[PDB]
């Protein structure tokens, strides 16, 4: 069944907990005065770049979503990635001992991140303690992710298609969460996650802003044409 592909895809796509580099974790209670160096912004820009491979190579994964036209394929995976990238972070990571892990697989302690993150870093740690007091399942994750790619996009070549596959992933969510207890909310407040998380990438957007003008090191083309979509 689908559903399969679904847990199939988002699990062997992000960083199985024991292939996870902490070559360059440190362990810090000491918030850090200064102005991001370029070395920060370098960092930065790797992590967007590196999640960005990892949730294409994840969508291919999504069956039906490799079928759909090439410029659909990059419209959703370009519009989403953003927002993608905070909820795999959020849900990998371990906020009550402020740990981001990466989908790369690189983990890096919350007050290593301020540095080219910013107040953004919080709020997504914010998020990140929300997401867990809901004990999102894996299964339901996977569903709940796959929909915020494969959803309606301005300038679509063909949005009934993407809505019959949007269809199919959230009707099968509705099969699962119904399977856990007895449609019926509980769903609701699970994607209730889902406009908390518009937020979020506006403060990025923000934050690339901020980066795109004290202009130190330039950002991937990948990543400024993203930002570009504005």
């Amino acid at each position: 069944n689908l559903l399969t592909s679904l847990v199939r895809a988002h699990l062997d796509s992000g960083p199985s907990t024991a292939k996870l580099d902490y070559s360059k974790f440190q362990e810090l209670v000491l918030p850090h005065f200064g102005k991001e160096d370029a070395g920060d912004v370098q960092q930065f820009y790797d992590l967007l770049s590196g999640s960005l491979e990892v949730i294409r190579k994840w969508a291919e994964k999504i069956p039906g979503f490799a079928e759909l036209s090439p410029a659909d394929q990059d419209l959703l995976l370009e519009s989403a990635f953003l927002e993608l990238f905070i909820l795999r972070l959020a849900y990998r990571s371990k906020p009550g001992e402020g740990k981001l892990i990466f989908c790369s697989g690189l983990v890096l302690h919350r007050l290593q991140c301020a540095r080219g993150f910013g107040d953004w870093i919080d709020s997504i740690l914010a998020f990140s303690r929300s997401l867990h007091s809901l004990l999102v399942d894996v299964p339901a994750f996977a569903c709940l992710s796959a929909l915020v790619l494969i959803t309606d996009r301005h300038g679509l070549q063909e949005p009934r298609r993407v809505e019959e596959l949007q269809n199919r992933i959230a009707s099968c969510l509705k099969e699962h969460v119904a399977a856990v207890a007895g449609p019926a909310s509980c769903l609701s407040r699970l994607l209730g996650k889902l406009p908390e998380l518009r937020t979020l990438c506006t403060q990025g957007l923000q934050r690339i802003f901020y980066l795109k003008l004290e202009d130190l090191v330039p950002p991937p083309p990948i990543i400024d044409k993203i930002f570009m979509d504005t």
